[PDB]
């Protein structure tokens, strides 16, 4: 069902002190008492106390057992950012349930799946969520039998539930989970869902959490705003909301991530630390009148899930004031950080070293051969938080892990001389020009430098006689600059001339994944059908 570590791998993580034999809960529990009464979480209205966030998630665990849920059931946790994502994920911790942490941006084709695959008990969502009313879809999955229950945070109608009663129980002092038990499921970032469900088991995870809140400086002090999704890994655990939680700091929830918004609420409450993808950090970057705001108290931004530029990467302090971190990072495991005593070289132009001494990466080609150092090959890796196969999912996972147990990303990558990785790019989104290889990340990072562009993205499209040929699409600054002129300042930078995008775009915005990446496969479905 969900394929384990093998014995000598438990062992050796185990002997070299990664696994710990804590469960979530008891991990809140004890950060929440070293202190009780500084806030632990807060919104626009509420702020709670780690000790009365620990007793809400005490209430509500005894709530939810006696709405039904059980150790070793699995529920759809469909929320967006707020208090209630994070107290109903530590109520489910504490009763051993699984939560599946599905995005806001998902629907009812991934969240029906979701229930279904991991036979839900319950579907647990709210009012609204992502712009959408997923209250239709929630008495769907009930009168289909994809799950038994639906409780939702907010007002619904019969047959949904009320999820806010349930806190009203008396709190619930013991803790069903183990250390080894599974916690939750993520999902797979891939570009073909549905998204597979990824079984992250306490001990393990927490090691994620806790190495990543070393490397990144977590301290009492950190306030951390959610600029992403909190049901994603990035967020939730790198070290995220639940890093922030066990170093003692304080979580500034955010449902938005213009900066509009969020560059009030880092004045306001006074944020430290964040996490983004390059889209959002090019606005960040680009805020106008915005940028009056105090942003003194930003001490770090990370950014990752897709790679980050040096031309955009180099205007993080002198605009921002901060530190950058880049970060390759992985809902499967694999986590890489730059760190926060690296040179301009490292953070600028790479995406980071493995955060575990124990991270086991070998970048192969096509053959399987590992390949010299500096070249370009599929990232793969075994360590001791990246699974060895996904939740039940034997057939994929025959194809997806070699047979020494490591996880093939998909990823291509190479390595410089320190053992920092650079990511190209996906397998699926490189470039065969004629049969010259062309780098999308080379021409997209001078796109960007231009300064009447915002961002760039390159695909490719079919071709007769090529096979393929290249196509940037650019989102411009006004005044906007044309295709031509823009091909002129790529041969004014030096760039090949093969290398020059056969068609540029001009757009006002780009196709967008559940958490704010580019969406590639959808530029090029695009460009095919035309
Ligand atoms: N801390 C942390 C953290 C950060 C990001 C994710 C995340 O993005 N998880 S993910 O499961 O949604 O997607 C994974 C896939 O994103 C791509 N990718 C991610 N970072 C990339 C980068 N800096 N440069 C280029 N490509 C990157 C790869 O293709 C990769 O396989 C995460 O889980 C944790």
């Amino acid at each position: 069902d969900a394929p384990d570590w093998p014995a000598a791998f438990v062992r050796r993580y185990l002997d070299a002190g990664h696994w710990q034999d804590q469960s979530f809960a008891e991990a809140l529990a004890t950060s929440a008492a070293r202190h009780p009464r500084r806030i632990a979480l807060c919104d626009d209205d509420q702020r709670l106390s780690y000790a009365d966030l620990l007793q809400r998630c005490r209430r509500l665990a005894a709530g939810l057992r006696q709405a039904g849920l059980a150790h070793g059931d699995t529920v759809v946790l469909h929320l967006p950012n707020g208090i209630a994502f994070v107290e109903t994920c530590f109520a489910l911790f504490q009763l051993g349930v699984r939560p599946v942490l599905a995005l806001p941006a998902h629907r009812q084709h991934e969240i029906s799946g979701f229930c279904r695959f991991a036979e839900a008990k319950a579907y647990i969502g709210a009012e609204r969520i992502d712009g959408f009313d997923p209250r239709p879809m929630a008495r769907e999955l009930l009168a289909s039998g994809a799950c038994r229950m639906a409780l939702i945070h907010g007002e619904a109608e019969a047959p949904l539930q009320a999820l806010a009663p349930l806190y009203q129980a008396d709190a619930l002092e013991d803790c069903a989970a183990r250390a080894e038990d599974i916690a939750c499921f993520q999902l797979s970032g891939g570009t073909t869902g549905t998204p597979k469900l990824i079984p992250r088991r306490h001990r393990e995870y927490l090691y994620n959490v806790r190495a990543s809140a070393e490397v990144c400086g977590f301290d009492e002090h950190t306030v951390y705003l959610t600029g992403l999704p909190m049901a994603h890994n990035f967020t939730l655990c790198c070290p995220g909301v639940i890093g922030t939680l066990l170093a003692s700091g304080r979580v500034v929830v955010s449902q938005r991530a213009d900066p509009e918004h969020c560059f009030a609420l880092i004045a306001r409450e006074r944020v430290t630390h964040t996490a983004l993808v390059p889209p959002l950090a090019m606005l960040w970057l680009d805020a106008q009148e915005s940028r009056r705001a105090d942003l003194s108290s930003l001490r770090l931004l990370q950014v990752g899930g897709s790679r980050l530029g040096s031309s955009a990467a180099q205007r993080v302090e002198p605009v921002l004031g901060c530190q950058l971190q880049q970060v390759l990072g992985m809902a499967e495991g694999l986590i890489c950080y730059t760190r926060l005593d690296d040179p301009p070289e490292r953070v600028l132009h790479t995406q980071g070293r493995p955060l575990s001494p124990d991270d086991e990466v070998r970048v192969v080609d096509a053959e399987g051969r590992e390949v010299g150092p500096g070249e370009v090959g599929e990232l793969t890796v075994r360590g001791p938080y990246t699974i060895r196969g996904y939740y039940r999912l034997p057939e994929h996972n025959a194809k997806a892990f070699s047979a020494d147990g490591f996880y093939r990303t998909g990823d291509r990558v190479s390595r410089d001389k320190d053992g920092y990785l650079v990511v190209e790019g996906r397998d699926k989104d490189q470039i065969n020009r004629g049969g010259e290889k062309i780098a999308a990340e080379e021409v997209e990072n001078l796109l960007i430098a231009h300064p009447q562009v915002h961002d760039a993205t390159v695909v490719a499209m079919p071709d007769s006689l090529l096979g393929e040929r290249t196509c940037a699409f650019v989102i411009p600054r006004q005044p906007a600059p044309s295709a031509l002129k823009l091909k002129q300042y790529l041969h004014a930078c030096g760039l090949a001339a093969f290398k020059v995008p056969d068609r540029i775009e001009l757009v006002p915005a780009f196709p967008q994944t559940g958490i704010g990446k580019i969406s590639k496969k959808d530029l090029r479905e695009r460009l095919r059908r035309e």
